[PDB]
Formats: structure tokens, sequence, C-alpha cells
């Protein structure tokens, strides 16, 4: 019942996802490519997890369905989400990652890949069609395929081979640890490369992070470790490790869409792709940028019409490499989905090449100042209530403060209203889990976090009147 396809992956209740959904969800996946002409018997189907405490036996059922279909199941162990996709992509196979990604911990997922990349809004209706119309099935574990570190290793190779061993001697970095499915992978790749790393923060619990909407407990975590003058960054990822999640020599927050700047910067990226919810500075330093709605499937839909290299990132910080690069003989081949190794390593890269501090680097764009924050617990009822209420013109005028006028607005991907002032609030209903999003820039610190507080007392109010 909770369970449906949003921005990207199957999502909903753990407690409903283990047991025949997942099941099921992964045998109509199967039968739909085989339907298709694009699995044989026994090919193989790669499935990763995350830390998550239903990912082993949601993997297990995932496992068994790939099984009983007549396929072959390839046990990936826990490993970040472009790990999976990586290797199972350079095999020609698909695959599937069990995860939440960012969604709350009494959540849970399917990611699902076809050999050449991540599922399509087409594949998305035909894997829901299928399931669909599934018998009244016979779920079923499969313990019973040996982890291999093949893809883990691979991943590792292919960042450490790029950027060549000992390529970063002289930095020291925090790896906040938490429960990253990258979390010892960060120590090791960092160590090869020349990097002192420092373990911070392991959680032998399960912390869900959302990179657009981080708890205050993790901002402070990042200014207490960071405010110590030995540490020259703090890298992290979120749960399945899609997303970057990077801090300053400070111990200051670089938002995703920076991080994914200073990557395109990096790479030498002669065109970017990026939702609207990103930094409207970008299109300042970057002259040919491809605005999208908020989504991989549609960030890679527009890279994939593209002809240096295509970098598609969201604010999330994730990065989708659309084309290989090349460096010093060495070459990074496109991967085209979310990449958290990527931004973090062209950020200390960069760091390490012009010998200058992050904060530096970042301040260098000159992005305007956002913030970015959700309410949980909103259902999709509700949500998409108050986004019809601000579609009336009186409507939006009795709920903002008179003195500055909106001027403009857009719904391409939820509500966004622009003000005379300059200051912009974007609403949107999260398509991964019951949450509404605001989003917010102004032109200062104290402007953006009252305009923040602002958006989201009105988004509260208007929900709790509804109601
Ligand atoms: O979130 C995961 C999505 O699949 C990702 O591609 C998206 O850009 C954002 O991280 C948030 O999307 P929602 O705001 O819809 O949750
Ligand atoms: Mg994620």
């Amino acid at each position: 019942n909770s369970l449906k396809f949003g921005t990207s992956g199957l999502r909903g209740l753990a407690v409903e996802l283990n047991g025949l959904p997942a099941y099921a969800y992964t045998m109509a996946f199967v039968q739909m490519l085989a339907a298709k002409g694009q699995l044989q018997k026994g090919d193989k189907v790669f499935v990763g997890r995350d830390l998550r405490p239903s990912s082993p036996d949601i993997a297990a059922l995932a496992m068994g369905a790939i099984e009983d279909a007549g396929f072959t199941p390839v046990n990936c162990g826990v490993l970040p989400t472009p790990a999976l996709s990586y290797y199972a992509m350079g095999a020609k196979a698909p695959s599937i990652m069990v995860t939440g990604s960012h969604i709350p911990d009494d959540r849970n997922g399917l990611k699902f890949y076809r050999r050449d990349g991540e599922i399509d809004k087409d594949d998305e209706a035909a894997i829901s069609a299928a399931y669909r119309k599934l018998p009244a099935l016979a779920a079923r574990k499969h313990v019973g395929s040996t982890e291999t570190d093949a893809a883990l290793q691979a991943y590792a190779d292919r960042y450490a081979g790029f950027l060549g061993k000992g390529s970063l001697n002289g930095l020291r970095v925090g790896v906040y640890q938490h429960s990253s499915v990258a979390r010892d992978l960060l120590m090791y790749l960092l160590t090869t490369l020349g990097v002192e790393p420092v373990a911070l923060g392991r959680s032998d619990i399960f912390v869900p992070v959302d990179t657009e909407a981080l708890r205050p407990e993790d901002i402070a975590l990042l200014a207490q470790w960071g405010k110590s003058d030995r540490l020259d960054a703090i890298v992290s990822t979120d749960g399945d490790a899609d997303r970057p999640l990077i801090a300053d020599e400070h111990g200051q927050f670089v938002r995703g869409d920076l991080a994914g700047a200073i990557t395109a910067t990096w790479v030498g990226a002669d065109t970017l792709v990026t939702p609207v919810t990103s930094n409207t500075a970008l299109e300042s330093r970057f002259p040919k940028v491809l605005r999208t709605r908020v989504g991989s499937p549609y960030v890679i839909a527009s890279m994939a019409q593209v002809s240096g290299p295509v970098i598609g990132f969201e604010a999330n910080g994730g990065v989708l490499l659309g084309s290989t690069v090349e460096r010093n003989g060495r070459s990074l081949t496109a991967l085209p989905t979310r990449d958290a190794l990527l931004p973090i390593l062209a950020c200390l890269a960069t760091v390490h090449e012009k010998k200058t501090p992050l904060s530096t680097i970042a301040r260098s764009y000159g992005f305007r100042v956002a913030l970015s924050d959700r309410l949980q617990n909103i259902p999709q009822e509700a949500s998409t209530a108050f986004l019809a209420l601000l579609e009336d013109a009186d409507k939006r005028a009795s709920l903002f403060p008179a003195g500055d006028a909106i001027v403009r607005v857009e719904t391409i991907d939820g509500v966004k209203l622009f003000f005379q002032s300059g200051n912009a609030v974007h609403y949107r209903a999260s398509g991964n889990a019951p949450e509404l999003r605001c989003y917010v820039e102004s032109s200062d610190d104290t402007q953006a976090a009252k305009l923040q507080a602002l958006g989201l007392e009105i988004a509260r109010k208007a929900l709790k009147d509804a109601t």
C-alpha cells in the first residue's frame, strides 16, 4: 500500500517491503526484462544492499525471486549504489540495490538497473504493470550465494587508478562514517591516495542522512570535528553512498550543488545538466547548463540528448558522469548514475592541486545564499492540496507577507515563488517519501535563515488549516 515508484526507485515501509512485495517486484523486473528479450535463462543479476535493518532480508528475497525466475543471483554484499551499478553495467547485467537512500529508517526500497543504466520512467511503468499481473506466488529467500567483494574492489580501483597512488599526499581528512556503506572504503581508498584519514562518528545504528536536509546534529558534529586545525576537510556520504557529504577545513558544509560545480570545473565539463533546485548562480560561471526536473531519471534523459565531458549533478551532491574523462594518461569511464566518490575526490584534488583551502575554493563560485529543508510525515494528499493552494493568486498573497511582492510563479516541478526582492521560495512534494520540501535563496545568511523559517512556517500553518 505504501509501496510505489516516485522520483527514483521503488520505496515504502520496511515492514511492507520485507516480505512478498520485495520478491514479487523483483520477479516483475526480471520477467519484464526477459519478456523484452534482454534477459536470457541463467543470466546474472547483481544484488547489493545498504545497512538498514531490513536490508539483508530484502536482498535475500530479491535473490530468491531472481533464482526462481531461472536467472543467477550474485550477492555483492554491502556497497555503494554506484559501485554495484558500475560493476553490473561493466558486466552488461542488470542489478538491484536494496536501499531507502535518504528516506526515514522505518522505510526501505529497491533501485533497479538495466545493463546500460538506471531504469527509466517507461521501465517503471512496465514493472508496475507486470507486478499487477503476477499470480496469487511463493516468496522465498536465497541465503546461499556467498558474498563477492568484486564490485567493491573494482569500484575502489576506478578511483585509485584514475588519480594514482599517493597523488593526494599531504592531506588529512576526517571520514564521518555513521552508517555509510562507504565508511570503510573511504578509509582505505584515501590511504591508498596518500591522504591521512581519520575515522569519525561510526554508528552501529542506521542513520538516515538526507544531504538536502541535514540534521542539526550532523551540522554540529561536522563543525566540532572540523574545528580542529588538523583536518583539511571532512568527507562522508549518505546511507547508500550515491551522494557526497563534504565539509571544509572549518567543518562547514559544502552544499551538494557547489561540490557539483567544483567537480564540473575539475573534469573540464563542457555541458552541465542539473535540476531547477540547483543554485541559480551556476549559469554565472558555466555557459551551457541544461535545467531539468528533480530526479536522476530526468537528469539522465537530458544528458543522453547532449553531444570536454557532459556532467550531471543534483543539489543532493550526487554526480552523474556522462562522458569518459582523461587525466595524465588515465581514464575515468562514464557512469550515468549518482556518485559520491567523484565529487569527494574532485574537491580534495582541487585543494591539493591549488594548495588552497576548500572554504576559499567554495567561496570563489559566489553562489547565492541557499538553504533547504523539509517537513516530515506529510501525506501525498496534503502536499498535493497545499501546492494547489499556491496556484491561486489570492491565496498566495494571503499566505506571504505583503511587503515583498511575488513577481513570478513556476510550476515545472512543484511551485516556485519569485519575489521582487530577489528572494525565492520553492515547494515540492518529495516523490520518495511523504515529505514536503522547502528550498530558498536570498542575499545573505541572516535573510536566508529567516526566509527558510518563514517558508516552513507558511507550509506548516497551511497544512494544519487544511486538515
Ligand atoms: O531524492 C532522491 C531522488 O531520486 C534524487 O534523484 C532527487 O534529486 C533528490 O535527492 C530528492 O527527490 P525528492 O525531493 O523527490 O525526494
Ligand atoms: Mg542515497
